């Protein structure tokens, strides 16, 4: 493979203590002489899936769980499989929060939650509530300060404030129920927006510009996870942590991130990944070098974090995290997360209205679920004949009317493409399971090589249902499934932001309107 034998390639997020690992891989190296190297990649979290996809990278990754069941359904990650008596070692929910499809695909590291952090010299009594901080910053602006100021390029410090009056990502699972753009999101985010409308904070600010007028004394609160408390402590700022403000009366919900260790699947290094994160990592000493680097919070380790319950800073994170909830770890989290992200960048700007832009988050968010159980049906009634008289479910009329259009067109389609469809499933040879993999790397690289049309996307889908045909008539029916999930990946993820133009399946039905 591309990933070297002997040696230990570690890359983590640079927000975290990354020094403090290093230390930890340098006792690695001591006992064992094999070499630890500590990476910090720019955008990790895209970087990652990037080169392992190819069978590079690095043999461990960290980042928050939420990312990680994207991961293993993209086959990038190896099941790990601790002992009974290294599983009693750990939380048992934060085992949970590494489970994908009944196998743990995850070391967990540590509980993340959002706190408020407020500069007690400016701010000796917190405000309890989001809607008196503008009147909290008019009195701070008169002596040269501000009240709040937080990173506002990324959705997961402003998604306790969207979720404070009822937003949601996939209720809990129903990973077709999409809050996003419901009312209570709407009023989060509008109070935001007002924020910046009333010029109480700016839309340009990031994590650096926060951090730095907080720790330099300018603005009286920032909000900000336990890794930060760090750098405010080099700053001799006198601050304190403690719950959300709350939003219409409803406390904040920060949404709960398990910091996490996974394993390369084309590492060939995995035992020692293993005897790494068991032995030398996840242990008293191991977890105590880097949390003293940079704050890890509520360690997954029971007999660490009973020593560290006792700061009133990580009780305050765990009561801000028992107010949130934890991140699902679906594979479409990074859809969801980047649908938001825009949304909340456009809305602060002014590029988009609130409403516009949360149904376009919505849109995107709702995207591969939607897509796939119009494919998946699809696929499945034109191989057997019969549809499917299961209810559509949450959305709904959408799937409903864009099946009976798919239906509509997609014959046609395939009575005119009969010819070239068998002529591409000749050339292909799709057997079995296995052959349905590499069907989507000469799709995605073939399908996203010209104009967008609705035209195009239903001869794909089309070659599918010719395709499961196929597989039903070769007694290979099971494969119908992942034949079609392959084709919804593809679809979706090269025509992402096309599909969330066109408003999704609905632009789908609009356009074939007859
Ligand atoms: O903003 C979207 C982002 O949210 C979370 O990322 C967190 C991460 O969990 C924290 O440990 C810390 O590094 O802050 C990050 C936000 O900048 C999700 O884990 C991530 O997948 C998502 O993209
Ligand atoms: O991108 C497109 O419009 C086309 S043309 C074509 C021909 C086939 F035999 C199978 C798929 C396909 C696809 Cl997608
Ligand atoms: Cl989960
Ligand atoms: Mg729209």
């Amino acid at each position: 493979g591309k990933i070297e034998e002997g040696k230990l390639v570690i890359w983590i997020n640079g927000d975290k203590g990354y020094n403090g690992l290093a230390e930890v891989g340098k006792k690695f190296e001591k006992d064992t002489g094999i070499k630890v190297t500590v990476e910090h990649p720019d955008k990790l979290e895209e970087k990652f899936p990037q080169v392992a996809a190819t069978g590079d990278g690095p043999d461990i990754i960290f980042w928050a769980h939420d990312r990680f069941g994207g991961y293993a359904q993209s086959g990038l990650l190896a099941e790990i499989t601790p002992d009974k008596a290294f599983q009693d070692k750990l939380y048992p929910f934060t085992w949970d929060a590494v489970r994908y499809n009944g196998k743990l695909i995850a070391y967990p590291i540590a509980v993340e939650a959002l706190s408020l952090i407020y500069n007690k010299d400016l701010l000796p009594n917190p405000p309890k509530t989001w809607e008196e901080i503008p009147a909290l910053d008019k009195e701070l602006k008169a002596k040269g300060k501000s009240a709040l100021m937080f990173n506002l390029q990324e959705p997961y410090f402003t998604w306790p404030l969207i979720a404070a009056d009822g937003g949601y990502a996939f209720k809990y699972y129903d990973i077709k129920d999409v809050g996003v753009d419901n009312a209570g999101a709407k009023a989060g985010l509008t109070f935001l927006v007002d924020l910046i409308k009333n010029k109480h904070m700016n839309a340009d600010t990031d994590y650096s510009i926060a951090e730095a007028a907080f720790n330099k004394g300018e603005t009286a609160m920032t909000i900000n996870g336990p890794w930060a408390w760090s750098n405010i402590d080099t700053s001799k700022v006198n601050y304190g942590v403690t719950v959300l403000p709350t939003f219409k009366g409803q406390p904040s919900k920060p949404f709960v991130g398990v910091l996490s260790a996974g394993i390369n699947a084309a590492s060939p290094n995995k035992e020692l990944a293993k005897e790494f994160l068991e032995n030398y990592l996840l242990t008293d000493e191991g977890l105590e070098a880097v949390n003293k680097d940079k704050p890890l919070g509520a360690v997954a380790l029971k007999s660490y974090e009973e020593e560290l319950a006792k700061d009133p800073r990580i009780a305050a994170t765990m009561e801000n995290a028992q107010k949130g909830e934890i991140m699902p770890n679906i594979p479409q989290m990074s859809a969801f997360w980047y649908a938001v992200r825009t949304a909340v960048i456009n809305a602060a700007s002014g590029r988009q209205t609130v409403d516009e832009a949360l149904k376009d988050a919505q849109t995107g968010s709702e995207l591969y679920r939607q897509s796939l159980e119009i494919i998946s049906r699809y696929l499945r009634e034109q191989a057997t004949g019969a549809a499917d008289t299961a209810p559509m479910g949450a959305s709904g009329a959408t799937s409903r009317k864009a099946l009976e259009t798919l239906r509509r067109v997609g014959d046609g389609v395939q009575r005119n493409h009969e010819t070239a469809f068998q002529g591409m499933l000749r050339k292909l040879d799709i057997k079995n399971e296995d052959d349905v993999k590499s069907l989507s790397r000469v799709m995605i690289h073939v399908f996203s090589d010209g104009v967008t049309n609705w035209g195009r996307i239903v001869t794909l889908i089309s070659f599918g249902a010719f395709v499961a045909k196929h597989l039903k008539t070769i007694n290979q029916e099971s494969c119908i499934e992942p034949l079609a999930e392959s084709i919804t990946d593809v679809l979706v993820r090269t025509k992402r932001d096309w599909l969330v133009k066109q408003r999704g399946w609905d632009g789908f039905v609009e356009f074939f309107h007859v």
